């Protein structure tokens, strides 16, 4: 390319890579949210929070493929793998299942910003600290904090808990 | 009549029908809303409710008649028969019975809908699906997601669950 | 489901595969969008005129999502195969390869609403006339009005066409 | 000095040679941009494109000198060399020659960095990160997006090709 610069193959390869991830974890939270849309289901404030998360991995997405090109680097695309589940249980059970999908999402950014590291590219390392590494950790830390809320409330009482915590909090 | 030109006598008769169904669901939705205005329920949110659903299913019959001379028929009003209950039990019973009674409006709508395309009616189909059909399927969702809530409020602590729904979802 | 009538399974299938189809199409315009993007490619008129399609398939899928939970369907989804090339060479190869997807969709939508003529369902019939139907038939000849003038400009001198193409359309 | 801490000389010594480099590069986007304003150039468009990097090159001086003395450094001036041509040629030829230019001032303040982390000096590496580093890698896809568009217009009838770049792009 005329333009690339210090663009090693190995992170071109790993954002191709972490794009396919972010993608798929997009396509996990729209699943996650119209199953909540269910009519045998029917948590709305569940189906919001989840579907907004579909649109923020997209975007995620979109802002890897960009950086791809300005650097000079080819963006290749693969398949989508299908979500981990069909059906999501109970909100306790789909908001653990979130904290593990971003767990590992952070992890694919630490791992890519150590191979940056390696590689010595402080452009691609301040674009991930700039964009993605806090907005992930704040994400997790709300995601616990309900984990912890539904985990109170679902103790005694599942189905008024349930209902009360999509009322008060979501 | 002047006007009148691909319209059956079987449609008219059949429009005269759907006219007396839809004015015997605001009957119906009439003496749902007064119950459970009763100082002895005392629901205001679920009055609301069915007094809305008074004034929908009036809105129809109404669009019917209109409908009807349009095209040269002639309204012929029978007998309303009084709703099927005087006492409408919880919150529960009475969503469930508005679930039934919504499903055989939409029963005679899709029957109304199939004679007009045996009888190659296209403006009365289009009539029927502009007006009726995506606004008696969206209202049944709207009840089946209530009707999931109310059941899983009303588990162990039935009182308490019938006042956080009134309170929080109507 | 409690609150399903007249909602065959076939219909069920069908708008489950017709989802899968959008989420396709909308990931092909997703790589056609930054391929133009490339530093060695730079037509941001097409890459924007891709990028709109991308969103715009995308946004289709989730409103048959929608419409399959107010049936009282269950969305399963699938994998996401990759798009067809990886590279999309000219405006005029990726505008031709776009009027082959759209066609494709578009005699899906038409199969599906056979399907629901053949089953009777009238609010399938009428969802997909209202919200899709026309929509394609629109973008379609759009489609076409832009390939003839990409034709017309890329005649004797394709690189000078291809710029005003992108300048003075796009 | 008083307020110095954690600022080394090598550190010290290379940021008054960035302040020189980009000092020369401010002058040469002033020859490039007044060559254009010719009378027998005269591609006005191109003139203010250049221009506007003189400023912007003059600016990125001015912080570093700035942050020199916000550590306790002491900025040091040397002679300024003159631009590398007198006349510049094409649109074509300008735009490469500029291309050439922003990969050195990137690679300086690569090698800046690399130092500062050497160095352990976070301060500065942040400071390369948030003000430069992004910075030139969207000037420098920009003109390679530029130079991509040039070329495809200058094939066959480069006099064409030029009034158009600058007319519809500039």
């Amino acid at each position: 390319s005329q333009i690339r610069q210090n663009y090693s193959t190995e992170v071109e390869a790993a954002v191709n890579r972490l794009v396919n991830l972010y993608l798929r974890a997009s396509y996990t939270y729209l699943s996650l949210g119209f199953y909540f849309d269910r009519d045998d289901v029917a948590l709305e404030g569940v189906c919001h929070f989840f579907r907004e998360l579909a649109e923020e991995k997209r975007e995620g997405a979109e802002r890897l493929l960009k950086m791809q090109n300005q650097r000079g680097g080819r963006a290749l695309f693969q398949d989508l793998q299908k979500p981990s589940q069909d059906e999501w249980g109970t909100t306790l059970d789909a908001m653990k299942a979130a904290i593990v999908l971003e767990k590992s999402l952070n992890q694919a950014l630490l791992d890519l910003h150590a191979l940056g590291s390696a590689q010595a590219d402080p452009h691609l390392c301040d674009f991930l600290e700039s964009h993605f590494l806090d907005e992930e950790v704040k994400l997790i830390k709300k995601m616990g904090d309900h984990l912890t809320n539904i985990q109170r409330l679902v103790g005694s009482q599942a189905g008024l808990g349930e209902y009360l915590f999509e009322r008060l909090t979501l």
